[PDB]
DNA sequence: CATTAGA
DNA sequence: TCTAATG
């Protein structure tokens, strides 16, 4: 944890350099199960003959770990650090749209910069437009104290439209974050179910609402189900107008959205632990369900939820207020 | 791990 | 169709 801490760090900028600069994905899995392996290793690693023990850990590893271990340093790294086209391809990649793919690809043209972005606009898709469109504005943290008056926006218009309508901002500020990277609204109703295929118009109507009324201010994407925006708020009196913030709205089955909004908030670990828990009481949770096991190795069965605590009961536990979903 | 663009 | 990108 901190213990072989610089040993994994190293071994994650090198694997991720793997990855994205040369599309070595070996190289990179292998520099991961190592960073992994090493990461639990419960005893401060000393030279690289002792992490070479390990499973996952070969020569160059080793090679490598050593050479951390003497200089507190690693060649390997204070070139691909300093180096240019790596840098770049890194860089460019913090636009939403872009990944290594097209990353690597710009800089092969020569797209290194921001500006480079733009003089070639006609290079980049929609995406990727909205995304160099409001690069800072998405680097930029939600304050919670806004995330309040989005949600409470959201709620209206959702209602305004159906009463039906049910629905939850998930993630950190529904444990009570303090800010947020992107607002996430958990959507589903009565009439969309496990069976009554679909009803695309049920996640169609509110995008259109929010669209009407100005929050949404465009589309980064938008499927039956899943719709990815940008939203933004009324920029008042003025002499203060909003940033542009990033959001994300999905339709669910009403008969399984709470393993969805339990699964949505977490964090990882509140959900691990609490999936890792399921499991001994005798079950199975999911990104959307809970099932019983059956002794047979495994088993099926679909359980009837009908809120957070259901689920909980199920596996019989203490009610944790979202609050403290934190582990 | 699944959903959406897009070519 | 596959292949990228987000999450
Ligand atoms: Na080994
Ligand atoms: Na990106
Ligand atoms: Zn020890
Ligand atoms: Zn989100």
């Amino acid at each position: 944890e901190t213990l072989n801490g610089g040993i994994t760090d190293m071994l994650t900028e090198l694997a991720n350099f793997e990855k994205n600069v040369s599309q070595a994905i070996h190289k990179y899995n292998a520099y991961r199960k190592a960073a992994s392996v090493i990461a639990k290793y419960p005893h401060k690693i000393k030279s690289g003959a002792e992490a070479k023990k390990l499973p996952g850990v070969g020569t160059k590893i080793a090679e490598k770990i050593d050479e951390f271990l003497a200089t507190g340093k690693l060649r390997k790294l204070e070139k691909i650090r300093q180096d240019d086209t790596s840098s770049s391809i890194n860089f460019l990649t913090r636009v939403s749209g872009i990944g290594p793919s097209a990353a690597r690809k710009f800089v092969d043209e020569g797209i290194k910069t921001l500006e480079d972005l733009r003089k070639n606009e006609d290079k980049l898709n929609h995406h990727q437009r909205i995304g160099l469109k409001y690069f800072g504005d998405f680097e930029k943290r939600i304050p919670r104290e806004e995330m309040l008056q989005m949600q409470d926006i959201v709620l209206n218009e959702v209602k305004k439209v159906d009463s039906e309508y049910i629905a939850t901002v998930c993630g950190s500020f529904r444990r009570g974050a303090e800010s947020s990277g992107d607002m996430d609204v958990l959507l589903t109703h009565p009439s969309f179910t496990s069976e009554s295929t679909k009803q695309p118009k049920l996640l169609h109507q509110v995008v259109e609402q929010l669209q009407k009324v100005h929050f949404i201010t465009d589309t980064l994407s938008k499927g039956e189900t899943k719709f990815m925006g940008v939203c933004q708020l009324p920029s008042k009196n003025d002499e203060k107008e909003y940033p542009h913030r990033r959001i994300d709205i999905r339709l669910i089955p009403k008969d399984q959205y709470y393993c969805g909004v339990l699964y949505f908030t977490g964090s990882d670990i509140f959900n691990k632990n609490m999936r890792a828990h399921a499991l001994e009481k005798g079950f199975t949770i999911n990104e959307y369900t809970i099932r019983p096991l059956g002794v047979t190795g495994v088993a099926g069965e679909p359980l009837p939820v009908d809120s957070e605590k259901d689920i909980f009961d199920y596996i019989q536990w203490k009610y944790r207020e979202p609050k403290d979903r934190s582990e």
